[PDB]
């Protein structure tokens, strides 16, 4: 798609909603799910904390703190998945990923606890599959159970072939040997979809890549931030492309996503794979114009010359631009989540069958249309909720007439007139969103 | 998908398989089937001769002639869809549609036929949807019955907004309202997929459109010579698009493939909508640059100012360029059809799940894979079989290791080099590739 004036972004004030803070000043809220109990329950990635909100009055538990999450300030690591069992009546799991420290600095841990509705407490902690890549970017780490019950797990590229690790090379191609997975070294997680059996272990039905059946389900990914189950069990997502094409994706067992070789679309147009990792020497600059100019001594790559197998591309990119463009803002949303809207008693008109998609960047939450078969986008990516905020995350409540939303607690966002603020309106708040 | 260069094509000779030319005095041959009776039946666009062929010693015999076809030899217009009813065997009929004389010149009729074994022939017509618009131009035309049991049918845009329909206003966005409907008025089935109960009548699920329920399932089409049901019941469809963005389409009911406001992605690149009947001076010219660079006179409106509802993006485009692309070959291919590849106990390695597309222009048989249940292409188009052919329609047998191609009778095609040549290899034949 095309990207939205500064003007199209600013008129998109959602007058049909009331909105009500629930609260603010939380510590890097991260992902917030309707609760079996009816209230909110929020994560706290920079502190493990597993919160639980009641909407109404805004009265805020600690269910449970994760102990040990390792977050860095400026990173993107700490708690980070979380998912409750999809019949908690008689599976009472919690479902998390965090960062925590690697005796063997960091690793990534998807793990299990039971809910003790006694006690109000997370016990009985299972790892169910540690030694996953860590870093300070691009962790992703959502993490869903699926209609056939297996965890879908997404873990970004760890921030390779950009800023902080400009010169690692990006794994997001590569799958394990057999040796490796043997091993248990999980190096090769990275930029991907997992499906793991609920034990963690992998699933013997999970799709074969270079010869291997591994935990990787789909592979090509950069930051996958989103996934979503439609009602008639597709893998809908989202994830941030880099200076350009952020994308929606229809996950497609045994998928290849493209990335880094490719960003949205095959169509060599504003972005080119320059690998740094292959650069002649680690003094070379990143010019940061999408691989479309790069400084002397980085091989570039047109998405067009890749050699890649089982290639899928997104449904919708946000944004997608001509090699003209200028990056020197970029045409990017920086989707943070995509939650799929299942309407409900009080469903909100038109809203059947959308996906909506939180904005870092934009400080929008994008409803995006979709066939009744969830089996193409409509139109296109429509702007709600325009505010001087950093959206993370979005539900809404059963009946469907209300959203919750989280927003960051500090960075930057766009303003009404494209420029660029630190002043968030609602930093690290849980905010409502009631139909009119 | 960026376009392949002339030495790309020029090496797609699919040096892997055997070519045969199995009948070779066909005159303009369109489709081509694998029939019920395990023969191969094809058409001649222009006789509106039905043609069937021993696929295994390439006998012939000319089972009909449609009476009262009407062609243009500059035109696109004649004999076009052609189909069996899936239970032929107790359902002897042959759909087929064609441009007759409109007595109300022309217009194109979706007509049922009877197959009488006993004498080898086509009886007892019953036109199921008369008065259909007809030009020279984007008749498109394919016609297949789905597992629903309807009849799909493209019905391309009739070519308006180009060449010498330049000034009349695309209708590929329109649809009817319930007075036009009521008084069987089908100008706005232009540019469509319909989808038609087998007695011609209205589908009553069929989809609604500005409040209307016709016999419009998608709308928004340029010219969609391909449409092929997947073993998953997914429609699959190409279409040829004008300077650039060629499509392949998955076919959604109610969706709008946004033709002519939207070509391939609504990407806003190398492609903008200039609408030539709302220009005043119908003496402008068109400059023939896609809608990037236009005369003076001439409304322009990018994709992305249209304000479109129901719009499905391609699943791939054959191809798209930038706004720095220079239209003066085209990055195009000119699909004349899409073939759902089923494979059998001989199918070719690695062709699981493609769409087989047949390319006019550039003389190849694109492979286009697609994951197992048809949901997203894996890849890119791949061509085979490069050749100075028009290729026009491709089937497989049934154990999937041959295939069987119709080539036009004349027109250009560009050869290994890059340059074009209106000398055919094959002209209107029926070749296989084993
Ligand atoms: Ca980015
Ligand atoms: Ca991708
Ligand atoms: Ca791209
Ligand atoms: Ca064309
Ligand atoms: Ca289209
Ligand atoms: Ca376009
Ligand atoms: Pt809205
Ligand atoms: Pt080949």
């Amino acid at each position: 798609d095309v990207p939205l004036t500064p003007s199209q972004f600013a008129k998109a004030k959602s007058e049909n909603f009331d909105k009500k803070v629930i609260l603010s000043n939380l510590n890097k809220p991260h992902a917030l799910l309707w609760g079996p109990d009816n209230q909110i329950w929020l994560t706290e990635r920079a502190t493990g904390k597993i919160l639980r909100v009641n909407p109404e009055s805004g009265s805020v538990k600690t269910v449970f703190q994760v102990p040990e999450i390792v977050n860095d300030a400026d990173g993107q690591n700490g708690l980070l998945g979380f998912a409750f069992h999809p019949d908690f009546k008689n599976n009472p799991y919690i479902y998390i990923s965090g960062t925590f420290k690697n005796p063997k600095p960091n690793q990534t841990i998807i793990r299990r606890y039971t809910y003790n509705k006694s006690t109000d407490t997370l016990e009985k902690p299972v790892d169910l599959l540690a030694g996953l890549p860590s870093s300070k970017d691009h962790q992703s780490g959502r993490l869903v159970i699926g209609p056939d019950q297996k965890i879908y797990y997404t873990i970004g590229d760890q921030g390779r072939n950009q800023l902080a690790y400009l010169f690692l090379p990006n794994q997001a191609q590569h799958t394990p040997t057999q040796q490796e997975l043997n091993g248990k070294d999980y190096h090769t997680y990275m930029g991907k979809v997992l499906r793991l059996n609920l034990d963690g272990s992998i699933p013997k039905d999970n799709p074969s890549f270079n010869g291997v059946v591994s935990h990787i389900y789909t592979l090509g990914h950069r930051n996958p931030q989103g996934l979503a189950f439609t009602p008639n069990g597709k893998l809908l997502q989202s994830e941030q492309g880099p200076n350009s094409d952020d994308e929606i994706n229809l996950i497609v067992k045994g998928g290849n996503y493209g990335w880094p070789n490719v960003a949205g679309y095959k169509d060599d147009s504003g972005y080119a794979y320059a690998n740094y990792s292959a650069a002649a020497n680690k003094s070379i600059k990143d010019l940061a114009q999408n691989g479309v100019k790069v400084a002397a001594g980085v091989p570039v790559t047109k998405e067009s010359e890749w050699t890649g197998k089982n290639f899928v591309p997104p449904l919708k990119t946000l944004y997608t631009v001509q090699d003209t463009y200028n990056y020197n803002c970029w045409p990017t949303v920086a989707p943070s989540s995509a939650y799929v809207y299942k309407g409900g008693k009080k469903a909100i008109t038109g809203w059947e069958n959308t996906l909506l998609v939180p904005s870092l960047k934009r400080g929008v939450i994008f409803r995006i249309k979709l066939d009744p078969t969830y089996s193409t986008t409509y139109d296109d990516a429509v702007p709600m909720f325009k505010s001087n905020n950093r959206y993370r995350d979005v539900i809404a409540s059963p009946d469907g007439n209300v959203l919750y939303v989280l927003t960051d607690t500090a960075g930057n966002v766009q303003k009404d007139d494209g420029s660029v603020t630190n002043t968030l309106e609602n930093p690290g708040s849980l905010i409502k969103f009631t139909y009119k």
